[PDB]
């Protein structure tokens, strides 16, 4: 009598495989949301599809398999719209900025599927990267010393060409006040306190700067920043937003 | 150079009240989500002016306040349109369906204001109900003994004139397989199992139950309805979702 | 055959009312956690008698009520030692610390009751009290400007007499590098962030000030006290954490 | 002048590899947790030799490793006692009790490194498996079909040989009601809906049957099991858990 909207399985881990921009491949897990929207003639029994299709590839699923799950999916659901989602750690091995000392970073990525109008197949990724900021704001009022925080600077961005999930971190990073290294010997400690400093940024400041290099950059063509402090003086969060299309 | 496209403040706990049906109200305490779009002139100081409005009104927000906070938020950020957001556990002291025995059922109950095009109020509610469902396929199938689960009924609804929040969750719980209680005695739980049994309903077959029950309410304007088991035989979770405006 | 050492329940909603030290009391709403050690000829169906003990005193349980709900609990499951727990947010209406300006502050807090040996009772409370911490590493090394982070110190205590849960929140409170306000005008946040610059504490530091003055205290039994850095720089997080019995 | 209890950090993602009972092994990520108790002359900046530590071995940490890693984090650190944490998603490729269809199966596992009195080190593994549970209360009372809901089997185990994680989760999931699959054929259902229905156990009842399997095996020093439900027509969790040392 009524059209169901949309039906799918979330919360589903199972391992991934994704490619570094310094050739490679990372094994590590993704948590999983599939649906497809307006199924006709859908019985109750057939949820279980969904797993069919994830399983049925490989141990570790790829990017590339995006393809067939979202062509299985809305096929095997008799439906001509399909999600897929896919969520993991992601990690980055950084050098320290003075001493070159290498540790480990981690980015919550996720990759997005979508296929619209029969076979008209889109990609998404988003990255939620970690940030220091200070505010502008302490700088100029007080007399030394001025607070900072941990930010979250969230990019999500329709593409339309391949990017390295490396690229659009690098955008988040070098538009913050200062980025995150997870080990600091004494002269880079020295480095990044003085650096964020010296480029302080309001949280509209950085989403701002952020939306301006995803402008010109023809790759995207739609994307979502933002970014959000865990105010080291308030208990509670602000954050600023920017959405544009092209 | 660019517009900020909207700014808020969010996680952020204070005092609520809200009133009962059965006349009176609850004391109890909210989680807060503010934000306003396209703020003009925005200096990263004046984030602090959400926390000003949040504090300016009584101990306890009631409701009510909800007109003055938005004219307020708008208005000092200098945007013209705002959005408000109060989620909160909301108890209901139920009858077991068989004894009569009261026991408290919580529920995630979440207000929402909007005012749009410089002064256009409108009022949102949104319920998560949790539910028991049993699924029609281990009926049929199964000689003996059906699998049934835990189950959240979300609904949300833009509404045009007043609601008993206590009505919406009656909805759902009318519309489900049968109803949580909380205290059960011993002819009581022999009547919820069989009256289960007896009413087995698919994810889909809830949503589209309770979404024909609000498309002929007129106080609806548009209505979002979820319904997700937390799968008792599969680790995962299946949901179905419609949505209609009118 | 053999003996259950434990069997409760928790995650369990219901509201609460707990006494301002400024003369009143908040009406709030807090998560339980229920158990009883080595119940004898325990049959599974009287797990629903927690369900009653909560339900059978009132609509908001007061902490006076501790002491029939384990006397209760105990008999009712026939073991010898019980286990209530009560987590809620508390508010304190904080004065910014030049202008005076009034804003709330939320910090979790937990009331644990315990009864052994048949009859003997005992009292513990914990905070989860938000305060900002500023390094002294930092300030060392980097010419200008010092990074801090959100630090939680959570402080349990077994009590002997009554203490009001706002002198344990203020005993966090003082010996952090500063306190929290959550509404701040410009001469407050000219002030906080010069008070905390020129009071920097490490992790170990904030721990060893508070032990001190718990040790001192003769209605404090045993404590444990923990702070936690959620690194500003680092994306991880450090804690100390010291424990002692009298 | 007052002794530090302990210093550590936690909540750290790093990728890790654990071996296959059938011959190979995952390439995951664990979230981490190290500490030491009573370090001597702690300087607060020697907290990033956790990350060191956790940084200086491979790309991805082998179970192996914890031998080395405790053995520099206590003498790194100066204290006798130290302790890690290595909490990872596993995966098995379960098949269907009656089809014989595999798909995946996720466990929650955690490794936990020990090292006390200077050299003398301790291996504990935790399991927490997800089964389906049908309480024999259902079954008596109602006349057809019984509730069942989804259980967590927390299985921790001081081990003083070499034990597959397999393993014991096996001793979980032959214990339990019925196990959980993720993909069911029709025959599948039949089966394990009927197989529940006719091995029905209460919270307690889970608990004491893999007690009773752990108290034999002479691999294991010492042990804690836990069951709790995520009760389909309550709203709330009940658990029951046993503890021994051997």
């Amino acid at each position: 009598h009524i059209a169901i909207d949309r039906v799918g399985i979330k919360a589903i881990r199972h391992p991934v495989v994704v490619a570094d921009k310094g050739g490679g491949s990372q094994h590590t897990v993704a948590q999983f949301n599939m649906y497809v929207n307006l199924p006709h003639n859908f019985k109750g029994t057939h949820m279980s599809r969904f797993v069919e299709i994830l399983n049925s590839h490989e141990r570790e699923i790829s990017v590339e398999s995006f393809e067939e799950i979202l062509r299985s999916m809305v096929s095997r659901l008799e439906s001509d719209s399909g999600h897929i989602e896919m969520a993991f750690p992601y990690f980055i091995n950084k050098s320290a900025p003075v001493s070159g000392v290498k540790s480990l970073l981690d980015y919550e990525v996720t990759f997005i599927g979508e296929i619209k109008h029969g076979n008209q197949y889109s990609f998404t990724m988003k990255v939620i990267v970690p940030v220091t900021s200070l505010c502008p704001c302490s700088k100029k009022i007080s007399d030394y010393g001025a607070h900072n925080q941990r930010s979250h600077v969230t990019i999500s961005v329709r593409t339309n060409s391949f990017i390295w999930i490396e690229d659009i971190i690098r955008i988040a990073e070098e538009q913050a006040s200062c980025e995150l290294y997870g080990l600091l010997k004494r002269p880079d400690e020295k480095y990044v306190t003085e650096r964020a400093y010296n480029n302080p940024k309001f949280v509209e400041d950085i989403v701002r700067d952020v939306a301006e290099v995803l402008n010109h950059d023809d790759r995207i063509d739609a994307y979502i920043v933002e970014s959000e402090n865990f105010e080291s003086i308030h208990n509670h969060s602000a954050y600023a937003l920017i959405e544009r299309d092209k």
